[PDB]
């Protein structure tokens, strides 16, 4: 997950769940709440929402390998 290990502690989203219309930026993230999303983009050209701490981790484990979407449910 390139996009979260810049972040060092989101989850890789992907481009979708555009009904949050966030948009924001990497310094607002920390700001966000746990378990939630937020659009921001990766490289000024692609728009994917990350995915807070499902609870507590340094780096929070992620994978560049799913990029529809997180390996985890939250609920």
């Amino acid at each position: 997950g390139v996009e979260s290990a810049v972040l060092r502690g989101f989850l890789i989203l992907g481009k979708e769940d555009r009904r949050y219309g966030p948009a924001l930026s990497i310094n607002e993230l920390s700001n966000l709440a746990k378990g939630e999303k937020a659009n921001v983009l990766i490289g000024q050209g692609d728009v994917v929402l990350v995915m807070k701490r499902k609870r507590d981790s340094s780096i929070l484990t992620d994978s560049q390998t799913a990029t529809k979407r997180i390996r985890m449910a939250i609920n």
